Order: structure tokens, then sequence, then C-alpha cells
């Protein structure tokens, strides 16, 4: 009596244009078992994307419900590589007749400034431990180091693999005939007089080619018509009721780290180190909560905001209540950090993790004020007092900042160490601000198990008992 | 009884300071045959102009009600080219004793910037199929391309030669006596010591010379007094009650294609793909809408949600139901594309529309940021993806462009010739970019005949039967 | 009630709307007059930023009405700001801070002048212009004033200073050189104090007494006597104090304000709408009630063709058989005497500043600013006449058009005001040439007919009709 | 049960009175004061996090309360994961002070720091004309100099040395542990920090800084064990001070009125975060003119201002002295040029060793850019009735004004001078030798009779009650 529309308009995320990926995922399951939904379409017209976890997430969920037999329909007329990404779960894919299967890799690009700063007499301070953390390369050189690009090549070319290799499996073709790479794309679009559907469907990419209303036509066969709606019978995600789970009256809790780590009460689109250790504690003192599911998404931050936020999830263990991570797109440097007192980490193989390493900038304008002829003077009881951005860094203070990044690099590893039952001078090998895939992180020992958030929950519930249900904050 | 009091302010449109161009005629006919309306009088102090067909459609309606015997007055303290062309209309028009008919012609200007692109050293790339497809112009040169003002000289030469032959017509003086050129003006004012007044009333430009009250006196005498208002008896356009027509069962449905062509839905004071697609979409399915008019006044967009828009059209007539298009102002690249499906297209003569051709520009400004200092560095697992503004743009994605570009042409000009009876080879050597008048296109194939909405819905309710009335959306 | 009227005006004074109604002061001042409950005025000018000196003369006027009744009118002030001690002259005592100034200056004009800028900017600038002394047009085309400008600007502005001087002395009682001894005497003067500016204004007699604000305090409350309620001397605000809503006799003057420059649509800002202020115009010619009008002017000026909208109906309500009487007050300059012109009589102040009848437009292009920075436009126009716009160069053909268009407005203004004042074209043109007067001069050399006040204008409004009148004030 | 421990979790900063974030130094004290008598708070916790800073005088006196409180035998504890230098001065009068496992104590000294641009207004070709009497009057130096000058560094010395040995010695004695080792200088910490690899709590640590190091889990812990649980709220019994019924006094009818001049002096009614002479005149007036008013304390915070605001308010003060109203002032932070000028006029100055005042001096600065303008070739132009009124930013300033504002700026200084000599029962010759716009500490103030004695707001209520008779509370002239 309907189709499942899944008209996704914006972008997947963990906590909300922004989609929550477990809405999502839990709406397709119900859809599955519901007598009422004979089937799903997706419109991906509207779909910005979302991180390949997460969409691999979606993925699965999509899987379960072909598995129970409902068909799962792909229609534009045109596909992004995100959203290709995601169509390829359909049983069948229609793009339009002249449309693309817009597909070109992944690349990784940030902004140097040495230069200029160089140019605007700025002086910078850097304040570093790990070979391999590069998001401080920006205001120390022009280009990445060999070392930066050792790094990202690794990763990048993993996740850009997994890529290939899902839409692979879901289109039942080899890798490299999803993207032959640039020469051969162009060839192939040759022998084609560069139609693009045609190219799209003689290689498998694509099921037929079809009008938006030629479309429209199969799609009123399959689920029938509505009179009331002059369209084929179908509800959309956004209307069609998520419904609300059975209070067992024994949970999980799931806390979200969503985003960078600052400091204050949680604003923006971030991490706010307070209020996340709040939620814990509440997790921790309500006595109908018996595990934490930790979710992180996070690129890293502040370090103390990371301690507070770990240092309360640590007393939940402590307490005799379980923690899991479930990592989901990123959990590096500060997103490890938090991670590190869990009783396991499940990461998915294209999670980027690690980056166990630590830095500080300070920047100066002295000189810069200095040549237009503006300066300062001051009286100071200590070189320790004159320390702002238009005074010289005080030698006193840059020597003490150092030993401050070194501790705090031992402190790191240590954390990490503990946690993985590893010695320091090994974790040392598998951090120096290094970025690991989830599956690298998984082969080095920095993460349990590769998984997604299913994984995560059931593993939760292991570690204590029985029949449970969720406490999102 | 009183008189219809014209005081339009703001500017004419299709469809909403803005006025309906479709409320405005309709108002003036529905005062021909109001036994309480006794003349019409035009007050265009506050009115900024509409493009000349509509003026020209709004010039029809007086001149009908004017030859109802009723009279019809056009009263000013001077009057702006656009102001005169739709005031020449009238049976009398009083110019106050010191003011001015500012008639002066048609231009065109644009800014050009090859130059300042590459001082800032910005790169950019022109993708194109046309000739006459100058709007690409301003990013690759400094002045216009000889192409370029052949094609812009023909149609503004024919638009502006349009304006004087209708003035000249209402006026019953020849086109050379309403505007003798520059030389020709500057003579006859100095034979008036700059009494601009004196020369329009002399060379018969207008009728009486008067001020504000001396019209008042003219105008009370005419229409009576009103002991209640303090001023000649009379009604503005703004509070006369315009009847909204029965409902007959049998509608022809007006679908508006009014401003630049985006992808998203209704935006701004654009047009969205996705609402006028749903627009005709609602239309084809209403059993009661026998045809469709979509009214153009586009410059064109986005290819794709042209796309959109011609396949819903294409569907309604597929469907049985007769699909008309009213170009009125322009039609032009996207408005042309959009337009194609039709039964039957109807231009202005003074529309202007074809613009057969299509362009893409990118602008990257890597050696702009390279010059101060700042620097990109990255790594990509396909020269394809690393496609950005600040990156230098890969040969591969240049030759994939071109190719997307060599190839939109194709499906333009295939639509074209499908349309038109007509084939590839022949549409090229008319369309390549370049715009025409709705006379040209006429002439031409492009357009079927030149008239104005009154035609146009004619035309459709012919293809059908009966007894009509207008949906409109 | 039994006690002083408190001036306490904060803001500027102005014919319309911080902002204070010139009218509304004078009559209330005039109530107060009459008013047996109030027995006495205080200024405390302390927050007022000035009015022009036409409008404080009139206030003044309504001061001595009042102390010519027998009633005291006290200034009292920490300071006095050049423009609050003209207003507080008008008083029979002045009580000055011990330690305060009283900040008598001198007038200055001063403005820029930018011909090197857009030279430098390689702007193209074009004048057009018909009057060797209508100056806005030379910060376009000098480094400085011109010496002609600087002619006019030197007669006026030594004029409205020598008024000031003048009205103040007289309210002072001393010459003039004493209220204002010229630089090198002001300071040879406060040296002999050691810089005690209070004492200099004691002694050379700017002031009557020295106080602190307590002491005042004391001295008005033994004059106005102590409201155990307000905790003060005994009085009343002008904000507070409420003015009579004069009666109808049914038989107006109708007053309408031409307060600003002039522009082309409705009144906004604090401009002034062509069309706006005819149809007041028009509204008073035809309501039979109003009998008259006063047009209330305070203009430098503005559009040409919003000028003659307001002439228009101007003359059409005289030519209906009403009077219509000009009141010039601060200004009525260039377009502003224009809609002076049909009036059966106009009246300035002598520091009104008026004339300027003369005419100018100015049109700038960027073509060469925008051709270095590697900017240009090109395109197509079936005339030169067409092609008139900030980033083109201006055609001759327009050129032209322009230079016969402003000769014919000169002829045009020059010839209003030839038929209005009974002169000829070629008279006017000797005392025109954009030339400001002020109304000293207007009345002189005859633009103007006599030297007065708001009170002159209406009441010669009501001597070109009848009898007993009241005013219909067309702040619509 | 319903007892708990009172929670300073102050947030922003401490000011003489709050301005529609800003917490009123008089209910801090206020409220400490009531919970030390109150049967139901059995403590203090400071959690100061989100504290922003107060000034040293301000911040002694919540000290003082916090002090009064320990005194009657309830505990005070501080927490934090951090202290900022502010917060630590707080911190330390608690009975004990908890630092998280790898925080820090953030001691760096007292620096002052200003621009200094005589160089690009020279590149710009602006003219600078600076008048002014006192060779310390300094905030005039950024204009004409590049740097400050010896004058301005040995005054400047002089008082930052002694509020931060202020800082030290308040701090050392509320620890038990020599100045010198709540802050060794920067060598000292340098060596203490290597010692330490780094870590910051370990060196705080052993240095006797802090207590506990301790987590925020274990930190509530002990305070539970400390205050007991409310199963009602989950957390240690307490209550913030944001919720804490601060009780308005029992009424009398004779009353000392509190007048408050906070910030800078404006010549309007109160404006901004400022002070207005108006607003501040006429709230003097009403406590000059009510028979409840029987004494008249002026708080004062003020780097100065508007010399004939200040001289409106002086003015207004006088008036209630001498109408028999005795005016007592209370320094607290400043109360420095016009912030001196105001309280010239009291019966007794009070002022904190730290609070920072004197600077008897005047001046004031033109700036014109003629030649920077004449170099875009920009020019101006016009007509005088005389060179008196040719004064604006785009013009020269003529020889004639500047005659005037030499000669206005000589005799405002000797007007000053003046005030204070007849204020302080001296003469304008020995007020010379101790102005010339020097800045002094409340303490070097009170060494040469510039301030009457050494104290705090309390020592100003005192003094006041103490000048008429009495039982008395106070009105607050606010909003």
């Amino acid at each position: 009596r309907g189709a499942l529309l899944l008209d996704i308009s914006g972008v997947i995320v963990d906590k909300p244009q922004e989609n929550s990926l477990f809405d999502i995922v839990n709406t397709i399951r119900q859809a599955k078992d519901d007598r009422n939904i004979t089937g799903i379409v997706m419109d991906l017209k509207n779909f910005a994307g979302g991180d390949q976890p997460s969409m691999q997430y979606i993925g699965k969920a999509l899987k379960e419900f072909r598995d129970s037999g409902k068909p799962v329909y792909a229609v534009g007329e045109n596909y992004s590589q995100g959203q290709y990404y995601l169509a390829s779960f359909a049983n069948k894919i229609w793009l339009s007749p002249q449309g693309v299967v817009d597909l070109h890799g992944f690349a990784t690009n940030g902004l140097y400034y040495k230069s200029l700063l160089d140019k605007l007499k700025v002086s910078t301070h850097v304040f570093r431990v790990g070979t391999y953390k590069s998001a401080v390369e920006p205001f120390i050189r022009d280009d990445m180091s060999p070392a930066a690009r050792e790094a990202d090549s690794r990763w990048i070319g993993e996740l850009w693999q997994n890529y290939l290799n899902t839409v692979a499996a879901n289109r039942q073709i080899p890798a490299e005939q999803v993207f032959p790479g640039a020469q051969g794309l162009l060839e192939g679009l040759t022998k084609t007089g560069g139609d693009t559907a045609k190219y799209a469907l003689e290689n498998k990419l694509v099921d037929a080619l079809a009008s938006s209303a030629e479309i429209e036509k199969a799609l009123t066969k399959e689920f029938g018509w509505s009179k009331t709606d002059k369209n084929y019978r179908a509800i959309s995600y956004y209307d069609y009721a998520l419904k609300t789970p059975a209070d067992t009256g024994d949970s999980i809790g799931v806390v979200f780290a969503n985003g960078a780590i600052m400091d204050g009460e949680e604003t923006q689109g971030n991490v706010g180190g307070d209020t996340t250790a709040a939620q814990i504690r509440d997790a921790r003192l309500d006595p109908k909560v018996k595990a934490i599911v930790l979710r992180v998404n996070s690129p890293g931050g502040s370090v103390t905001a990371s301690e507070v936020i770990r240092a309360e999830l640590a007393a939940a263990r402590a307490a005799g209540k379980p923690v899991v991570v479930s990592m989901g797109g990123m959990a590096a440097s500060g997103g490890y950090w938090i991670s590190t007192p869990a009783n396991y980490i499940v990461a998915n193989p294209s999670t980027l993790t690690g980056s166990i390493g630590i830095f500080g900038v300070i920047t100066t304008v002295e000189n810069s004020l200095d040549s237009i002829g503006v300066h300062t003077d001051g009286v100071s009881t200590s070189p320790l007092a004159d320390v702002s951005i238009t005074r010289a860094l005080p030698p006193e203070a840059q020597l003490m900042m150092q030993l401050s990044i070194e501790n705090g690099y031992k402190r790191f590893i240590t954390l990490v160490a503990d946690a993985r039952h590893s010695t320091p001078e090994q974790i040392d090998k598998i951090a120096q601000g290094h970025v690991w895939t989830g599956q690298d992180a998984k082969a080095n020992g920095l993460v349990d198990s590769l998984g997604d958030f299913d994984d995560a929950v059931a593993k939760a519930a292991e570690l204590a008992k029985v029949k449970q249900w969720h406490l999102e904050y």
C-alpha cells in the first residue's frame, strides 16, 4: 500500500540540510518489516553527501531491506559521486538518457601560507610532537612534507579503493570497470561519441536510461497509482512516522561527540568539552543506563576539553558501567584521546582515526607592526606577562611551551599504552601524529574491531546483559 | 460615473512596484465595457517601464478601449522614453510647459575584463559552442567580437525601429519626425532656445502644454468633479474591482516561465525547474485543463533545469494536451529550449529569442594566490578529482568539460531540429549562439507566428475546442 | 502652578520635525507671557545644539516680549557654546560657572575640494553651469575656492557675524568689540585673568554673576520659591508645559513648510518632496476655509523640476484668489528662492540666506579609471544619446544637449524672477549669476520685499484679505 | 539535610555596579557574610572556571569575606581543572585547593602594554598637537613617542612593581609559603618545570600551590563526603550563589547614601558602562536633600575623564558636605585624575593599598590631517570671521587657537593643584611636587597626603557612620 521514497535533502550527520544517520537507518529497518511499504525509491537530487562510513551504514540497512525481498530503486537525471555511492545499493538504477555518472576520485587539498606570513613579517611559533602531525604545515611551509604526503596518500588511496570495491560488489562488476582512470574513462567515452549515459549503461554502472515521466511509468507499474496524489503510491522519508521504541526500563546511553572539541558549553556544530562530560556523567549516575556508547565523529581539537571528556568516561567505566566507542567517519587526535578509556573500540574501515600527536601555534606581529611604524611598550614584573600578539614571544615562554608540548605527547602515548595493553615505545611507532584508516588502526592495535554502530551497541549489551533500549543524548 | 486612472507605479512584469501585465490589459478591457468608466487617464510619473512587447500589448488594449469611442488621455511633467511609448497610445497628450519627452534611442552596455583578470593573474577557461554566444565574452576579450557586434546590432536596430514605427503610427507623424537623430534634435532644439516643451508641441510629440492645475481643470471639465474627492471623477487602477471570470468547466492553463532558469525551486525573481515542472504536471493531469500556454520571459539558465521543464511539457503533449508558447519579452537559450516541445510558438516581433548555444566558465586563482605567497597542496586519486577554485584545472578535467559542452550543443541543435521539422546541419546554420528578434525567428522557422498572448491563447483553444477560461499557475 | 517656565531645550531648533519646533517654543513663551501662573523664565541650554540665526532671533523676540511684560528671564549654565549664548544673551540676567567659558570664536565656512584626487583616479568630470558664483560645483573642478566664490562667501559670512555681534551687543548693552575683541584682544584679555575664562566673562560683562549649580539653585528658589514635592525651585519644563489649542474662528491662513533640500518624489528623510508639498499647497487651494497661504521656506534648493512643481501649485492658489506670502527662515536659496517667486510678498530675516539665482549639473565618468585597472565597456546603440553611463565616456552629442538645457534653465529662472519682481531678465542677471545674498542684500536689490520674520508674513497674509484668522499648519 | 555548600560558581567579571557578564562586588561580599551566619550553609566551594577577573582591591575585599567565613569554622574549598592568575588569587583564600592531575596554576606577573605610533602618524603625514601639564601624564605619549619616556617608565614601574608584590604577599600569606615560592620568577618556573618534565600539576603540588590533584569525578566524591549527597539534585548538597536568596536588610530611617562613580567620566547623563557628570551629580543631589540620608559615601572606580563633568560632580559633593552631611570616599581599583578630582571634597578618603590614584595632571590632544589629504590631492577651503573659528580635523590648527588651548591647559592645571591643596591642607607649590600627572598606589597616596587611610568599603562605611551617628542602613542609588 506504498513505497518509501528516500528523497533525502541535504547531508547525513551524526546529530542535527542536516539528516540523522540513525533515523534513516532506523526508518529503513522499520519499513522492511512494514506491510504498508512495498519497496524503496531513492531520489538523490538534493542529497549533498555524507561520510563514507555513514553512507556504508545506510548501505547496510538498504541491503537488509533488499534481502527481505522488497525491491530498491535508484532514480535521477544525473549522479554525483557521493550520490552514486548511496545509489549503488539499489536493485535497479535508472539514469536519464542524456544524464551522467560523475565519478572522479578523491582529492585532499589544503592552503599553505609560510610565504604570506614572512611577507607580512609575522612571527610564527610552532610547538609540536609528531612527524606526521601536518595540520601545522600551513604555518611553516609552502607545500606538504614528504612525510605528510606518505600519510595522506595512504589513507586517500585506501578510502578510494574502498569506494570502488563497495561499488564494484554492489554492481557485480570489477572495480576498474566502475572507474578505469582518466585515460580509460576518456577512451571509453570516445567509443561512445561522448555519450555519458551510453558509457554508463554499456559498462554496467547503470540499469536503464529513461525520461523522468517514462520512469514515472515503470514506477506506477510496480507500486500502483494514487489518485489522491496523482502519482505512484508512495510516502517520503520526511513524512513516514518512525515509531517510538518501547521503554524496557534498562538501557544503553548514547553520547555524541560530533565535530570539533572546544572548551566551553557546546556551541555551533562542535563538541563542548563541558556539555559532553555532563551527558556522560548523567549516564553514570542514572541507575537505568547500564552501558555507554560514546559515538565519535570528530577531527580532534582542544586537549583539555578532551581530558575533561575522557575523565568522565573513565569514571563511568570505573563505576562498573561498560563504555564502547563507535567511530564513524573520524575519531582522530583528540577524537582518539576521548576514545581511550573504552572497553572496546570499533571503527569503519574508512574511518580516519589515530593522529596521536600534539601541537600549538603562536603568532605575533611585533615586526609587522614595526614596519608600518607601530610599536609597543610597557612595564612588566615578569617576561611571562609580556605574552600578547603585539609583543615578541619571550624565550622563557618559548622554552616552557616546548616542555609543555613534550609533556603532552608523553601523556598521550601513555594513555594509549595503558588503554591498548601496549608499551609507550610501541605506541610511539604508530603515533607521531600519523592518521590511520580504521583498517590500519585495527592492524596496529589502536582499534579492537571493524564494524559499525550495530557492532558497538551489540558489544555494549554483551559487556552487561539482556533486552535493551537506547537513550540518546 | 468616472475615469480609469492608470497611475502605474513600478514595472510591468509577466507575473509578480511590480504590476501584472495581464491584470492591466484585462482591467482596461473590462473598463471598455463598463458604463461607469467614461475614459482612461494615464499618469505615468512613478512608472519605471516594461519591455517593448508587453507595453505594446498594453497599447492594444488602449486602442480597443479607444475604439469604443471612450477617450484616453496621457498627462505628466515629463516623459521618459519608456513612459512616452505607452502614452503615445493616447488620444491626447498633455505636457507641462517646461517638460521634456526624452527620446534618445536604445543601447546595450557591458563591462569587459580580460586585462583585469590578466593583471590579477586569474586563469580563465571558457568552454563553448557558438560564435555568437557573446555573454561569455567579458572573460576573454576587452571589447566585443566582430561576430557579437553583428548579432547585437541586428536585433537592436530592429527593436528601435519597431519603437519608432509604433510611435510614428500612434502620433500620425513620420518616424524621422518622432526622432530625427542626434543631429536633427540639436537643430530643432536650437530653433527653440532649448525649450524642449515647445519642441514637443511643434513636432507633434505632444498635443498641449499646461501645468498640473490647468490639466486638472480640463480633466474635470471632461469627467466632472467629485465634491467628495475634491478632484475630477476617477478611480485608480489599484482600487478598481477587476471581476474574476466565471468558471466554465474547460480550462486553458497558463504557466509562467518568468526569469532566469535555476535548478532549485522558485527563488528570488528566478524560475525554479522543479516548481515549473510541477505546475506543468498539475495542469497535464487535471482533467479540466484542455491545453497549456507556457508564457515565457526568460534569458535562459541551467540546461538541466531546462530539461526538467521540457520533459514535462513534452509529457503533456504526448498525453493529448495542446501546448502553446507565448514569448513575451525574452525567450532565449534555455528560454528557447523549454519552448521546443510546443505545437505552436508565437513571438512579438520585438521578442528576443534564439541564442541556440552553450557555454561554461571556470576560473582558478592559483597564480593569483601564488603572487601573495599563498599556495595549495594535496594528494589526489585522479587528476579528475583535483578541481577547485585555488588549483590549476587539470588537462584531463578540461577535456571532459569540452566534451560535455560539445555535446550539450548536439543535444540542443537536435531538439530544435526535431521540434522545428529540420535537420542538425540546417539548425547549426542559424544557431551557433546568435540571438534573433521574434521576426528573424519567424523568418528562419524557429517561431511559428508573430503575435501576443491573445494569439497564443487563441491557438490553444483552437487546437482543442470551444468555450474557455484561464487557470493560472 | 505659580512658578518659572523652564526652557531646558534639548537638541536643535527646526521649522518641522532632539528636534524642536521653532513655532512651538515661541508660542509657548508667548502663552507663558499672559499666563498668571508663570512668573518667570529659566533658560537651561546645556543640551542645546543650535538653530539658524534667524530662528534664534525669532525666539529672542518672544523672550523680549516676555521681559517687557515685567516677568524676569534668567540664563543658567556651566558654560555657553556660541549658539547657546546667543539665546542666553536675551536674558535679564545670565549666571555662569566660576570656572566656565563663554565660547565666542566667530563664524566659518569650510569645504573639501577634490580636483586632484579625481585627476589622480583618472575620473572624467563634467560641469554644466550658468553662474560665476554658483559655487557648489567647485569641489569637482578646483583644489580650492574661486576668487569669486570667496567674495560672495565673505560678504554673507562677514555679515551674519556682524549681526550676531550686534544682536548680542545690544542684548548685553556693551560695544560689539567688547562682546568679541578679535583673537589678539581675546588672548590679551584672557592672559590678564591668568586664563580664567569665567572672570574674563564677568569682568567684560558677557555674564552677570558667577555661581555653582547649587548657589544658582539657591538664587532661583529665593525668586520662584521651593517645591516640597519636586524638591526644586518651582518650575515646569517646556516639554511638560501645556500648549493651549488655538480656537478656530472659521477663516484660516494655511501654513506650508518647504523645509530642507527639494527632491522629486514624496517627502522622505528630512527633505522636501516636490509632490508632497504641492499636494499640500493644492489642498489649501481648495479648502474654502483657508483664505491665504504662508509658505515657510528653509531650503538650499534641490531639483529644478520639483521646484517648478511646487511653484506651479503656488501660482495656481494665487490665480485662485488666495494671496501667497513667503516667509524665509535661515535659507531660501536657489530652488528655494524659485519656489518663492509666485508670492504676492516675500519676507526674509536680515540673516536669511537667499538668492543664489543660478543653475548647474554634474557628470562624472570613469572610463579612464577603469581602463587603467584593465576594465572596459563595449556595446551597440541606435544613437550616441543613448550611451550615457557612469562607466562610459560622455558623448559630444549628450554634452551639447546638456549645455543647452542648463542655459535654457538659467533663462527660465531669471525670467520667472523678472516677472515676479517687476524687473527684466537683464536686470535680474546683474544680481543672479549664482550669487547668494543675505536677507539684507535681497532687500536692497529687490529679490525680497521686506525684512522681518514669521509674524510679519502672517500679518501680511491676513492683510491681503480680512479681520480674524487662526493657523492651519499643514504638518500633514 | 537541606543544609549544603554555597557554590561560588561565579561567571564573568567582578564590578562595583552591574550595568544592564557582570557581578556586583557587594552582593558577593554580602552573600558570604549572610552565608557565614546561616545554619543552612555548611561551607563554600569556589568553582571559578568561567570567572574572568576583577581588580585587585575588589578581589581582596571578597577574600576578606571569605576569611571571616573560614574563621567561623566553616570550610572553604576551591576546585578547577585550571587556574588563571586572577582565578588563583581568589582560589588561594580557600582552606583547600584541588587541581586536575595535569592542570596548571598560571602565574606570570603583571604587565602594562600600550601602542605607540608617532612613526605611523609621520608616515601618514598627520599633524599632532599635544597640550599638557604633567611629566608623568603619560597617556599622551602614544601620539608623540614610539615607546615610553623614562619618566613614564619610572612611574609605571613603581606602581606595577608594587601591586604585584601585593599579589604575591597576599597569596603567599594565604598559602603559608614564602613569596618566592609562589612565583620564583621566570627562571624559577623554568627550573621547576624542567625538573618536572613539563608537568604543571606536579610542579604546583610539589611547591604547595595546590593541595590535591583530582579529576572532576574524584573531587565530587570528596565534596559529597563533606556536604552529603542530594538524592534529589543528584550532586553533593549545594546551592549556587545565583540562587541564594540574599536577604535585604531591615530598614531603619537613618541611612548612609551610596553613590557609584564607576567608569570613565563623561559629560552627559549616564551612558554605556560610563559615569555621566549629570547623573552622578543628581544622585549626589537626592542624597543632599533626603532627610533620611545622614551621610554619603562616594564609591569610586575611575581612571578619570571629562574636566567639566568632574567639576559638576565635585561641586554637588561640596554642596552635600556643606549642607551638613559628611562625605566619605571609598576608592576601589582606580580613582585617578578626574577620579581624584571628584574625591577632593570629602571628609575622609579611604583607599586599597593596591588602588591606583593620584595622576593629578591635565591634557588634550588635537590631530589634524591637512597634509594627509594634501597628498592624496584633497584640500579644504572656506572663509572665516576669525582664525578661532577655523578649527576642524581637515584644517591646520591656527596659531591663535593653539595659544588658547595652551592657556586653557595651564589654567585647568592650576585649578587642579589648587583644588587639591585646599582639600588636603597643603599648598599649590607643595602639591606640585607630587602631581605632575604622577599616578600613585593607595599606599603611596597615604604616604603623601592624598589619601587619609588604607582600607576597604567596610572602612568607608564605618567612618561615615562615625561622622554622624547610631545604627544605620544603606541606600544604594542604582538603576
